[PDB]
């Protein structure tokens, strides 16, 4: 698409999880973008990305921003286990 | 800062110009922010960036989201050129 890489951003940029979406189909949203983005020549590292995902992060999911503190050098796959166990967690 | 190039690109996915910001800080705003973010590795070439300005770019300058279909290899200079000729014309 000509539109594609704004339309990328645009939805990395607001995105809004907080536990109505299974995370399967959350992590494979961001992290499609996220691959889309870099075949483009737009690389968003670890760190630039972790802080747009933990950005809009609410409900029971809040946390992961304030511990973010300590993580540094995490990775977005690091990043999405813990929302996974959290999703776990929370079908029970 | 630490968080410098996340919030260039929340800053450049959300940008709201109606005509109240003079064109002088609006330009350099995004100018800065595409600068800034080519130097941290996060290159925006002048086809995004100039979809994302105008992206948002409501009241009297909706119509160059019009014309921007037979406007391609648009600069981002050419394209506030066209907003400050409007700026200008506004008072």
């Amino acid at each position: 698409s000509d539109t594609q890489e704004a339309n990328d951003i645009v939805t990395l940029a607001n995105l809004q999880y907080n536990g109505s979406t299974p995370a399967d189909a959350f992590e494979t949203k961001v992290t499609n973008i996220i691959d889309r983005l870099n075949n483009n020549g737009i690389h968003i590292n670890n760190k630039v990305a972790c802080q747009l995902i933990m950005r809009g992060l609410s409900g029971e999911y809040k946390f992961l921003r304030y511990t973010r503190h300590r993580h540094l050098n995490m990775t977005v796959a690091e990043l999405f286990l813990d929302i996974h166990a959290i999703y776990e967690e929370q079908q029970g």
